[PDB]
């Protein structure tokens, strides 16, 4: 049986400003890096960045909704998304929700997500205002 | 301070084959599904399925390296990997060894991969037979 998320890996394009954005701007822990990749962790989560000559830097609209969304505190939330936008990352989507979630993209164009709030929150408001055609099992 | 992931959203062509696979295959916990989502769990991971018609599927041979990795025991890693390949589930190849792994493709080729071992192992692992340049801090 899965237990859980063992590791997610991005492939980028040059490694020197994905390991900047992921350690310096995000605050994430630099464990190793080579010659074409990285090792970082955020809390429980195990990053692995790979230089891929297959990656190229891609703009939101050319991309599908596939997307990475970390945990953050309420109390932290807008320190640290004014953070990223003095640094001029770029949002590409307004959260239109009710919760808290700011959309950024990573260097190479990967979606990422800052969100407040767990599956067990969702699924309480999802009870009280479903979706069309929502089901509970 | 960014805690770990929050959540990992797939977009998918397709709902319901898609919601078949990681459930009725991989053996994660549906909670809800609607007209054009769902949400599964995978221990602590929150999975969203979005229907997202921009969705293409591409040969693992053209798409990037990203990829997502899920946690199984060394008990059960033989016998659930070749579960996936009596169920007919295409495989991929990624460019480096990075352990106890199985890597397959889901019906959308999102690049999924069974691991077996957490980062610490994979550093100590790794301390033994370095990549090429590899700096540890
Ligand atoms: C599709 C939408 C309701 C959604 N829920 O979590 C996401 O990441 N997107
Ligand atoms: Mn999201
Ligand atoms: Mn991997």
């Amino acid at each position: 049986m899965l237990s859980g998320l063992n590791h997610l890996t991005l492939a980028v394009s040059q490694l020197a400003p994905s390991v900047a954005f992921y350690q310096q701007l995000l605050g994430m822990t630099l464990h190793a890096r080579w010659d074409s990749g990285a090792y970082l962790s955020c809390g429980d989560l195990w990053l692995c960045l790979s230089l891929d000559p297959q990656r190229r830097v891609t703009p939101p609209e050319e991309s599908d909704y596939t997307h990475y969304a970390f945990s953050i505190s309420e109390a932290d939330f807008a320190s640290f998304a004014a953070r990223l936008e003095a640094a001029g990352v770029a949002v590409w989507k307004l959260n239109r929700s009710e919760g808290a979630s700011h959309y950024f993209l990573d260097p190479d164009g990967h979606k990422l997500e800052l969100h407040v709030g767990s599956l067990a929150q969702r699924l309480a408001a999802c009870r009280e205002q479903p979706y069309k055609g929502m089901v509970f099992f």
